[PDB]
């Protein structure tokens, strides 16, 4: 079963895996020797190994003192690519050993398979993308090392930065790719993108620009740009006339313990509430004025995650000559399988049998997220038209974003485009919004106060975090609900046994 778009989807599952790449192993340059005459040296070359789920590069550095009066060297690299990662395999604990090794090349599968006959289920797969993995040596920093090397040695990088504090692994390998592409293409202008308004430069232990989550966007957008404009140019067919999995497909080549850890990084989150900026854009009359009980938000805030987002309905009404004043009465929270810049929720609860639920009318949804945008995000947008397309268009969305130091509410509404592009994407996942628009939703007028205060309904079984129970979450499912105070991410009820 060899890997294209189709099962790109488990490549971020919890199954260690490594990508590795030999086009950079064997390199030369046209160099005059004393006399002046002309001849190719030989010069450093490099393995691009790569985990995609956390980021880390394997960069083995492969000296040019290697290729010590070789014969038919072309032909050595893939079986010294195949010693040099079987040697890399074998020095890490059982436990980081990867389950499959992917490479890039099909010439470079037998040499890997032989290196690595004892080890039978740690599978050797090909790949029916053609991956820009070749344009590794585009980033500085990765070529200065190899060039600067001076004997053969192995280097450690993390090539998606520290993305990974606010983006998922699968966003992450995206936005790789989409980058190491549009270099493969021009890389000039690729280059001229990452590097305009010097205002935003590229720290030292990073290999790419310090873009605000807002930034990233454009830059992957101008990217997109980039790549399709020059394949309209190879095959000039027009590029407004394509699908969105032909889009996709042409950037593509077609510890008991770590959980305490988190958990204990949750019992700090309350701190942030003592800075609290709520999104005030301008506002006209005509529009609904939403109150936010500060206790919800305390609580909500509370019971969500550091990264994995967390999200809930949030319910209220009017009062007496004002419809536009819309209160905030009660979040539901309801069973759901959050990720990291995504979340999936069920759908909208069944709460007519409760107490006092009459008159209550359904005003939305509240969610938490680690990016930091004055828009709804693409997500947001597909989560949002899933959810209120057909029943409530007028519903909003509350998006918390949190930060150690303080917290940012905002809310939006969402436009008819929205909703119908949200269709049309009912699940795409990021780093390919051809068709997203911040304009998409506007602002809509929220307002904290602790001079009211809500209540929490919660499923009557009291779990509501099926992130780590994904095998027991049923989205369609018909879940009854109750009043209560809501559990922590990492209630121990919410751990698999």
């Amino acid at each position: 079963g060899a890997m294209n778009s189709s099962n790109y989807a488990e490549l971020f599952n919890n199954d260690i895996k490594l990508f590795v790449d030999d086009t950079n192993v064997y390199r030369v340059t046209v160099h005059k020797t004393f006399e002046g005459n002309v001849a190719t040296k030989a010069i450093n070359g490099c393995i691009f190994t790569l985990n995609p789920k956390t980021g880390h590069l394997f960069l083995k550095i492969i000296h040019t003192s290697v290729w010590a009066g070789q014969k038919r060297l072309s032909q050595l690299a893939k079986w010294k690519t195949a010693e040099e990662v079987s040697a890399l395999v074998r020095s890490l604990p059982k436990e980081e050993q990867p389950k499959q090794i992917i490479v890039t090349r099909k010439a470079m599968l037998d040499p890997l398979e032989v290196h690595m006959l004892d080890f039978p289920n740690i599978a050797i797969r090909p790949t029916e993308l053609r991956l820009p993995f070749s344009a590794a040596m585009s980033i500085d920093k990765l070529s200065d090392v190899v060039m600067k090397a001076t004997e053969p040695q192995m280097v450690l990088f993390n090539i998606y930065d520290d993305w990974l504090d606010r983006i998922s692994s699968y966003t992450a390998f995206s936005r790789l790719t989409l980058l190491l592409r549009a270099l493969k293409t021009n890389e000039e202008s690729a280059k001229m993108i990452l590097l305009s308004d010097p205002t935003i430069t590229i720290k030292s232990y990073h290999l790419w620009p310090s873009f605000t989550d807002e930034q990233w966007i454009t830059i992957e957008s101008q990217m997109r740009d980039l790549i399709l404009t020059e394949y309209g140019r190879k095959y000039n067919v027009n590029i407004s006339a394509l699908t969105q999995t032909e889009i996709k497909d042409i950037i593509l080549g077609q510890s008991k313990n770590e959980w305490r850890k988190s958990a204990i990084a949750n019992t700090l989150l309350y701190l942030r509430l003592k800075n609290i900026y709520v999104s005030a854009d301008d506002f006209v009359e005509e529009q609904n004025v939403y109150v936010l009980p500060k206790n919800l938000l305390k609580k909500f805030i509370e019971i969500s995650d550091v990264k994995i987002q967390v999200a809930a309905f949030i319910y209220g009404m009017s009062a007496k000559d004002h419809p536009k004043v819309k209160e905030i009465k009660t979040v539901v929270l309801v069973p759901q399988l959050g990720h990291v810049g995504s979340v999936q929720i069920s759908n909208i609860p069944d709460i007519g049998d409760l107490p006092d639920t009459e008159g209550l009318e359904l005003l939305g949804w509240i969610h938490t997220q680690t990016e930091e945008l004055k828009f709804m995000a693409a997500s947001e947008v597909a989560t949002h038209s899933k959810l209120f397309a057909d029943k409530k268009r007028d519903c909003i969305d509350i998006s918390i974003f949190s930060t150690p130091g303080s917290v940012s509410l905002s809310a939006y509404n969402l436009t008819d485009e929205g909703y119908q592009w949200g269709e049309e994407n009912k699940d795409i996942m990021n780093v390919l919004s051809e068709g997203f628009e911040p304009t998409f939703s506007t602002h809509a007028q929220l307002l904290l106060s602790d001079r009211i205060t809500g209540n929490f309904i919660i499923p009557s079984g009291n779990v509501w975090n099926y992130t780590f129970m994904g095998t027991a979450f049923n989205q369609e499912g018909d879940y009854n609900f109750k009043y209560g105070i809501p559990l922590e991410f990492y209630n121990e009820m919410h751990r698999p046994v």
